[PDB]
Order: C-alpha cells, then structure tokens, then sequence
C-alpha cells in the first residue's frame, strides 16, 4: 500500500461550496514550487464529507497548502512532519474562517526510533558470532577428518579505510535513508563526505609516494611516466567499468558518461602530481629545538603550487559567478527544476552545468543528478563535471599540504598537531565565512554537485581534524591500529572497482522479503560493507595489494 | 523491414475460392516434431484476386510446410524448402492444387561472404590495430626520451583452444545456429568445449597429482587442496557464474544449484580423490599396457559408475513419462511427452533439486518448445562428466608414463582415439537422432563422452609432437589463455556485457556485426590472457 518513507494522508473535505486542491513541498527545499498533492472534491451534502487519499513523503518535513480551484485562495497551511507509515486524516471544515485539523489515525512507525543503536549493536554481535562460528567450524571439520584418517603512515590508511567503508555503505543504499544519500543540491550528508576525503587522501599519498620515490634516487621523467600511466588507467577504468550500467544494455558511444569519480580522480591526480613533480623540493631539516619554532617552511617551499592553485581557484570563482549562461542568471548556484521558485528550470548547476553540457554534451553527463528527485530537474547534470575539477584539484593540493605537514615535521608530533589544528581552524573559518553556517544561504553554500569552494574547505577542515585525531592515536601513542579500517586503506582501488562491479552479486545484494523496510535494507547494506571489509582483510593477510 | 535475424518473409496467397488454408511449419533438423501452425490463409474473395498472407519462416536450417485445408484437414500440398535469410518468397497455391513457392527477391547467404574472406579481413584489421596501438604509444615514449613438473604446453594449447572457442560461443558466436548449443541431440562447435575442459581437467589432475606426490608432499595435504579447490569451484559457479544479476537480486528459492563450475568441481573432487586414493608412482614399453592395469580399481569404479548411469537412464521409471526416454519433450517426439525433457536425468534433478533450482531455459526450449526447466549440468550427467575426466586422467597417464617414448605416446593416443570413436559409432550409428545413445550435451550421453574423448585424444595426438617434441608450433595464440583458464572463464562471465566485449550495434539483426563483435571480444580476451602471461599473473585454485 505505502512505499518506503511515505505516509498516508486522508483529506476529508466537509465544506459544501469549495473545490479543494492540496499542495505539498518539503522543508528541505530552499525555494520550491508547491507540487499538487491531490484534488479533493466538495462534500455533496452536509454530514457526508468527500475524502481523498494522498501519500506524502516522510524523509524530512512537509508543508501543506490547501487552495480553492475556483478562486485560488489560501484556506489553511500546515507544516507537519509525517511518520514513515501513518494514516493521517486532514479534516477541513468551516467552524465560523475555515479551520483544518490534522489527526493521526495510526501512529508513525517512527523510523530511527526503534532501531536506534540497539539494533545496530545487535546486528554487529550477530555477524561477529556468525563469523566466529564459521572460523571455528573449520577446525572441527579438519579434526573430524584427521581423527577418521619508508613505512606507511597507517593514519592515512585508516582514514582511507573509513572513507571506503562509508562509501560502500552509502553506495549500496545506506539503508535507503535520506541522510545516507547525497544531498539533493545543498548541504552535507554522510554520503557527501567520502569523495572529498578520497581526494584529500589521494593528494596526501601523492606527496608521500612522490617524496619517497625522489629520495630513493629516482628520475623525474620515470615518475612522470608512472603518474601519466596511473591517471590514464584511472580515467579508462572509470569510463569503461565504473560509470556505465551494463544491465541496461550494451555501451553505445552516443550515451557514454565521460565524467565520473575515477575520471575526476585521474585528472586531479595528473594535475596535482605533475605540479608537485615540476616543483619538487627535498624535505629539509629543522632546528632540532622543539621550542615552538613554528617555521612556515612547508608553504614557502611550495609557493609555486600555492600561486597556481590560487589562480585556479580564482578561475573557478570567475567562471562560476561571472560566466554568462544563456537563458540563465549569471552566477547561478541553484538546482533548477522547481528550485528557486521554478523560474530557472533548465539551469541545474548554472555555469558548471553549462560548461559540462557545452564541452561534453547532454548525453555524456550524469542523467540522474541528486536534485532530480527533490527539485524535479529534467536536464542532465554531472557532479564530477569540468568546473568542479578545479576545486577537486584544490582539495587534492590541500591533502598534499597535509602530507607536507606530516613529512616535513615527521620527527616531532607536536609540530604536526599544531599544523593540523591551524589548517583545520583556518579552513573551517573560511567555510563559515563562505556559507554562514547555513545549508542554502551564504555566498557559496556547501554543494557536492558543484564541488563548491565552501564544500572543499569544509571537507578539508573535516579531513584535517580527522588526521589530527588519527595521527597520535594510530601512530604516535599507538593506542589503536585502525583495526578494521586499514585493510581497505591498503586495497582501496580493488575495493572500489569490486563493489562497482559486484554490486548486485549475492553476498553484497540478495532479495529482501520487504523492499520498503528500512531495517532490511540497512541490514543488507551493513552486511555487504562488512563483507567488503572481510575481503580487504583476507587480501591483506595474503599480502595482495592491487596498485595501479 | 520487420524480418528478424535468420528469418525470411513468406508471402502466401491462394488463388482459390472454395477452401480455407492453414499453413504448418516444421524445421528439418528436429527429429519428430508436431507441425506448428505458421499462418492461416483464407479464401480469395473472387477469382483473379488471391487472398494474401504473411509469415516469417526460420531460415536456420531447412523448413517443411504442411498446407492442409482447415475445414476438412486434408493436405492440399506439402513442400520442403531451405529458405534463405532475409528472403522474400511467394508460396502460390491454386487449382490446376499446385504449390510452387516462387522467389520475389534474392536472399542473403549470411555465411559464405561472412566467413570466407571476411574472417581474413577482420584478422588483418585486428592485428593492424593491435600493432598500431602497441607501436604509436611506444613511439611517443621513445620520441620523448630523445628530446629529454614443467607444464606440457600441449595441454595448455588444448585448454587455450577450448577457451577461445568457449569465449566465442558464449558471447554469441555471431548468433549463428552452429555456434550455439545444439537443440537436444547432435554436435555443434559450442558442444565440444565443456567435454574438452573436463578431459583437460582430468589430465591436469593426473599431472599435478603425480608432480605433487613425487615432490614428497603428503596425501592428506593434497586431499585438503582437492577439497578446497572443489568447494571454491562450486561456490564460484553458484554465486558468480550461474546467476544473471542483471535481472535482479538473488533469492534462494530461485537459484541455479547446478552449473558448469559446480559440475567441474564435483567431478574434480571425485576423480582427484579416486586418483589420490589409488595412487602409484610412475615406473621407468612398445607393448606394456601398464598404465591401464595400474589403475584397475579406478577403471572398475568408473565402469560401475557408467553402468549406474546407463541403468538410471534406461531403467528408472519416470512418472508420467516413458522409461528410458532420451528425447527432449515438448513438441518433439510428436508432442506426446510435453513435459519429459531429459527423461530420467531431468526427473532425477527435478526430484532432488526442484524445478526452480534448475536451468529455466534449456537449449531445447526454442526448437522443441519445452516448458520444463532442464539443467544440462544436472545430477545424472555428472557420472559421465566423471567418466570423461577419468579418460582425461588416462591421457595424462599416457603422457607421464611414456615421457621419453614419443612413439609410445602417439600409439596410445591413436589407440584410445580409435577405440572411443568405435564406441561412439556403435552407440550413435553415426546419426544425431538415431542409435542406442545419441550424442547429447544436455544428457551428457555416454556416446557424447566417447565422441568428445576420441576428439580430445586426436587433438592431443596432433598437438603433442607439434608443440612438445618436434617444436613445430607453440600454441602461440592458445597457451596464453591455457595457463589462465579459470581467470578467463570467470572474467568473461563477469565482464560479458562490458564495453571491450559488448557494444551497441548498428543493427542487431546482422550476423556480420555480431560475428565481428564476438571475434573482437575473443581476441581481446586472448590479449588479456597474453598480458597476464607476460606479467606472470596466473591465477590458480
Ligand atoms: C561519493 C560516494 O559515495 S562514491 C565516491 C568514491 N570516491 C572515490 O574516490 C573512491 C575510489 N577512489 C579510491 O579508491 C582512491 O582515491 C584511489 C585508489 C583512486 C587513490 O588511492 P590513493 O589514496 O591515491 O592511494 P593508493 O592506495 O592508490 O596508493 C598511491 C600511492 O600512495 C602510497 N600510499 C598510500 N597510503 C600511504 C600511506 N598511508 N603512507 C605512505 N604512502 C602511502 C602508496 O604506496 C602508493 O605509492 P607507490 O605506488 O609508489 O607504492
Ligand atoms: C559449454 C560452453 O560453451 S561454456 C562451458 C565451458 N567452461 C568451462 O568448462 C569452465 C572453464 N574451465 C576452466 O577454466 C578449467 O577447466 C578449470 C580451471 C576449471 C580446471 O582447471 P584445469 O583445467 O585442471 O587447469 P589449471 O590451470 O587449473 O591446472 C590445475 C592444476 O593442473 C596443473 N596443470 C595444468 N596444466 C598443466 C600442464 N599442461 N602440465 C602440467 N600441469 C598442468 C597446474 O599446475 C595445477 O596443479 P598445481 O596446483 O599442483 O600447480
Ligand atoms: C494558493 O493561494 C495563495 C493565496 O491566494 C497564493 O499565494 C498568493 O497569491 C498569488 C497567486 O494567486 C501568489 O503569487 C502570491 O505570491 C501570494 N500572495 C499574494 C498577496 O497574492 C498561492 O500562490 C496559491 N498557490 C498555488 C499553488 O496556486
Ligand atoms: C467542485 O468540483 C466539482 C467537480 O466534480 C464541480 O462540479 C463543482 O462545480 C466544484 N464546486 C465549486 C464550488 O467549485
Ligand atoms: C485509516 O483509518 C481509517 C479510519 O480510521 C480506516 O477506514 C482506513 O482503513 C485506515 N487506512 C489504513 C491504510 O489503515
Ligand atoms: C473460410 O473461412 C471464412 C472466414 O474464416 C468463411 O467465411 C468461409 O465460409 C470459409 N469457407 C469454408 C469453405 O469453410
Ligand atoms: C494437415 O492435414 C493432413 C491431412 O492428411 C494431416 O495428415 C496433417 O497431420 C495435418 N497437419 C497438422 C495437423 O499439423
Ligand atoms: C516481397 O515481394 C512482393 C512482390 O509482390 C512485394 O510486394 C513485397 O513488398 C516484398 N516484401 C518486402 C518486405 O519488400
């Protein structure tokens, strides 16, 4: 009857001489049009109101505006938040103006109230018990037959493993929860964090591997060849394997999505690694005093790259806020569709979307952006577009900066911690200035689809804080080893390609008894993520590390 | 036009007034099929204006048309014609009743120009493109620099031939009928790879077992390795290879338990454990026959297993079905056994695994219109798969016992090939549908096993001197997949739909485009195997 995250709204219209139409919009919309929910006829006679049934969305908030069909006047307005499976009744009547009362016939399922952390810890206990029993069964079976007859940081690795586990969880569905999906246009969800963290970690590893290779006595040209080959392979693997849905049919060139996650990673890797190789200064030595020296030797040594990154960021800001888009406001950052009151429907992405549609074409972009379900956008927008690559490069260079911090001051963790704290604080201040700590307001609101500058600064401050926490615990104090996380940290590309390839396979996806149940989807996605962690751990035990 | 691939437009118009015509169709290859209706041709309203009809007749191989008056059910005429692909034929029936079937436009051969010189042209194109890709990329790098126990290889070649053929026929084989699995009885090019794979698996079982045991390894560690490999093969087949995940998520009550890799694992376990249990060191000749008497317990057990297969096939009473039924069911055998596909083997696997846990689209479903699910890699045929794996083990025994006696190996290979060919001739009477046990991949018939074993022994007889002794030709396109068989199979199952192997065609009703796509995909899989060989990334177990 009712789908997932969808209540039932019964609308009894007791008025005699007024047609009734009901409009609905979410509270997550910034400026959305009022979609038609249902049209309720007038009551044929007193005491027998006419009723119409509507299925309202539950995920986040709801606004109801009831208007007459004849005169189009506001009868009454509602801002109720509905439950996942409810039988709400909306009675409109003339008590005198007209007073409408909303009644909850059946109480909500109250999603996230029942599962809480109790269900999650129970599922973890169950899977741990099953894994232990499976491990112990091998010994009993064997006995029965026998009776008859530089080193890796591991903080970067734990960070990458956290990102990979979260990415596998949110990519497989994340329980089909709205906060485990990418945000529609603006704001930040759990699924919007992993990709910037992946780019940040990629930049950090770029600096780490490049400086290790250069200090081992390697030529710059061979390293450039390796960088070019890796970027080319990333782009090709993305385009051929990761982007297309091969269950829909054979891959035609006219409908090939050129941009993608791996294409963005390859392009940014090439750009920032080539910048690092062009300006590659050896890691110098400190004063060996530990007396709060606070030397800015890890920024002035890279001012080449800082100047070029600032030029690229200025280019991104100019192309975003200044490039004229035909039939579209200059400097448009909205989602289009019904967003911004539906006056710019074919404007999803503004300048970034325009540049993507111009250079690559509509057919070669992402056909189903995140805004399509909330703002009802019809144009194809690619989150990993062309303008966003500039900010992807900027964040990869911030990750390179983190690697420079943790390599220049490798001797003392005090300097590393202060550098990480200062960078996190500065990036957080920049993000607060840009977005005014607001989801949809601010100069540049946080936006994964546009890869906003505030998106980059917010997620970079998050990654710097994550490093500030993980580096002492995992490395200096050694209190933790990233115990379940670092195996994906070592087999990141294998995990990504595998879960993009084996997404529909049985251990990661099976048929559920109820597909509208959040609990079943969450159980399946958690099991699949745990199985990918298990696969990464098994490969780690076998010393198998696929590297490009 | 509206003509699908392998179809001809048949325009039937009758210049007659006082009879209604219904046209029946029956492909020539089917053994005993009911005449399925094709089209109903009504009376012409008046003389001089025949009433026309349209029908798309299959042109894969032959066609028999039964035109009988639907009012009285008497055949006005019956003609057997080999229609051409994309043809346009006018079956004119009128009083003199005479049927002629004139030709309106010429058909398309679809096989001669596509495989006479098109194959050479495509091979030239692919080798030129590969050379250009390998050279131009390296040309830029060279220009920039200026500015700045051993494997036999005949078994490997045989396995690579089987893998190339399997990749070609699984991907479609150009959608040609002779590159698909035969509808029930008979042999096609696609019906040879799996028995060859089982034969090679048995030969490799013996070679690996002898090497491991002569190296001093214990029998229990080897038994654990056997069990682990069989379990892994079964699990891979069940989880990765069998399901079509493009349809939807996997449910237990709709999962195909049998399969290619499951059967390979079961036969590997049985044959390898038999060899390990009755394991003897190879001794150290013109007329010795020692490699047959040494494995007399295994031969006795294989004879008992074959007798059990014969007894279950020809004596097990299947309810609602004739005993010893080797036919395909459906409209085959005059449609008197509509649900009898496989007979005893189908009954056994339906009773033990259920209709849901079988292959829901048997190869006979298109020709004989069978409605039951029959699994070619079922339960009863696993006995014959074990037998053919043991024949492969015998080939490995021949290879290893007479290692230094090439003439002895050749004599043994030709003797086994001739003996198994004689058995196949006796069982089939050289006939696809006649004989005591006709050749059948779906049933994995005993004569199927013996025919493919004689073929494999002849292949080995031709390959052993050339690739090993005389060194005339290493399996230079073939051993590269031969040493990565499991990777090639699993990858081509997983990446079947991916771009290098599949892309959207200009028209899917074209044998030329499909053949080009499948040959390109097979060549790309050979190239992937060669790349893995060059980097030594042989995946095993
Ligand atoms: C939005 C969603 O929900 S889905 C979006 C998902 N986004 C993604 O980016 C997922 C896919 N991406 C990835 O998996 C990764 O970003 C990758 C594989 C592309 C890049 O991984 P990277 O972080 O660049 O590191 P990778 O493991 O490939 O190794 C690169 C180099 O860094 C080195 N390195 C890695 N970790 C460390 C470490 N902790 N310390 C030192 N060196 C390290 C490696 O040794 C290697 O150098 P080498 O080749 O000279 O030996
Ligand atoms: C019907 C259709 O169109 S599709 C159906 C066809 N598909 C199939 O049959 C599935 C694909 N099959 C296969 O890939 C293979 O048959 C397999 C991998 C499943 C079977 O493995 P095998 O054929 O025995 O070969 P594999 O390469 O795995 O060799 C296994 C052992 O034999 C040894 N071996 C293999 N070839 C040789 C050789 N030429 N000389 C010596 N030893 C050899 C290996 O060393 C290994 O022993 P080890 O563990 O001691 O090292
Ligand atoms: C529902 O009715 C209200 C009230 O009549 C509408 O809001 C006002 O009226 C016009 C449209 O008639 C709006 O454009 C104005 O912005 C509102 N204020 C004033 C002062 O007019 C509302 O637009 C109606 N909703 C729909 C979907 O028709
Ligand atoms: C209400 O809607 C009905 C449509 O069924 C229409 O016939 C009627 O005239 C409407 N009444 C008013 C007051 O608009
Ligand atoms: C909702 O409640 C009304 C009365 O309270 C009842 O008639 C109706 O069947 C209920 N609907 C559902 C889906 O439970
Ligand atoms: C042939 O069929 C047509 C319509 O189906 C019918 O009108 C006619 O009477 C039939 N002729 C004979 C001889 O049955
Ligand atoms: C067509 O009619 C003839 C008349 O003898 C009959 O023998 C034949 O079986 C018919 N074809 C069918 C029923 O398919
Ligand atoms: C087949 O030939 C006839 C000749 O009368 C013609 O009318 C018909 O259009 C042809 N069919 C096609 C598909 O061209």
């Amino acid at each position: 009857e009712l789908k997932m995250d969808q209540a039932l709204l019964l609308i009894h219209n007791e008025l005699l001489w007024t047609n009734l139409t009901v409009y609905w919009k979410s509270e997550c919309c910034y400026h959305c049009l009022f979609q038609v929910l249902v049209n309720v006829p007038q009551s044929p006679k007193a005491g027998k109101p006419s009723a119409a049934a509507a299925s309202v969305s539950t995920q986040h908030g709801s606004i109801l505006q009831l208007n007459d069909t004849l005169e189009e006047k506001e009868v009454c307005r509602l801002e109720y938040r509905f439950g996942e499976f409810g039988n709400y009744s909306l009675l409109v009547k003339n008590i005198h103006e007209i007073a409408c009362d909303l009644a909850v016939n059946e109480d909500p399922v109250d999603s996230n109230l029942p599962v809480s952390i109790a269900f999650l810890i129970g599922l973890a206990v169950i899977i741990v018990i099953s894994f232990l029993r499976l491990l112990l069964s091998l010994d009993d079976f064997n006995n029965w037959i026998s009776k008859a007859i530089p080193p890796r940081l591991r903080s970067v690795d734990t960070f990458r493993g956290i990102a990979l586990i979260l990415m596998v969880f949110v990519n497989y569905g994340g329980g089909k929860y709205w906060y485990f999906k990418h945000a529609s246009w603006n704001g930040l969800t759990v699924a919007d964090l992993v990709f910037p963290w992946f780019v940040f970690i990629m930049g950090s590893s770029i600096f780490l591997s490049m400086t290790s290779i250069l200090q081992r006595g390697c030529s710059k040209f061979r390293l450039l060849g390796k960088i070019a080959w890796r970027s080319f392979l990333l782009i090709c693997i993305g385009i051929i394997i990761v982007n297309p849905n091969y269950c829909l049919g054979p891959l035609s060139w006219d409908k090939v999505r050129i941009p993608g996650v791996l294409q963005r990673l390859g392009v940014t890797y090439f750009v920032v690694a080539v910048l690092e190789l062009l300006f590659a200064k050896p890691v110098p030595e400190h004063c060996a005093s530990e007396r709060s020296c606070l030397s800015l030797r890890d920024i002035t040594s890279s001012w080449p790259q800082w100047l070029l990154i600032l030029v690229l960021e200025g280019l991104w800001l100019g192309l975003t806020f200044l490039l004229p888009v035909p039939g579209c406001p200059t400097g448009y950052l909205g989602p289009g569709g019904i967003g911004d009151f539906g006056k710019y429907p074919n404007c999803t992405g503004g300048a970034a979307g325009y540049i993507d549609r111009l250079l690559l074409g509509d057919d070669h972009l992402y056909q189903h952006p995140s805004s399509a379900v909330l703002y009802h956008t019809e144009v194809a927008y690619d989150p990993e577009g062309i303008l966003g690559t500039i900010n992807s490069i900027v964040m990869a260079f911030l990750g390179v900066q983190a690697g420079k911090i943790l390599l220049y001051y490798k001797a003392r963790t005090k300097d590393i911690l202060i550098r990480f704290t200062a960078w996190c604080c500065i990036l957080g201040l920049i993000s607060v200035a840009l977005t005014k700590v607001s989801e949809n307001e601010g100069f540049i609101p946080v936006n994964k689809n546009l890869w906003s500058l505030s998106y980059v600064t917010t997620l970079s401050s998050f990654a710097f804080f994550i490093l500030l926490v993980l580096y002492p615990v995992v490395d200096v104090k050694g209190l933790w080893t990233g115990t379940p996380f670092f195996y994906p940290g070592m087999n990141s590309i294998l995990v990504y390609v595998g879960h993009e390839v084996f997404e529909n396979y049985f251990p990661f996806q099976w048929k559920l008894k109820d597909n509208q149940s959040h609990k079943e989807h969450l159980t399946q996605n958690i099991v699949a993520t745990a199985l990918w962690v298990l696969i990464a751990y098994i490969l780690y035990r076998k010393k198998i590390f696929w590297k490009i």
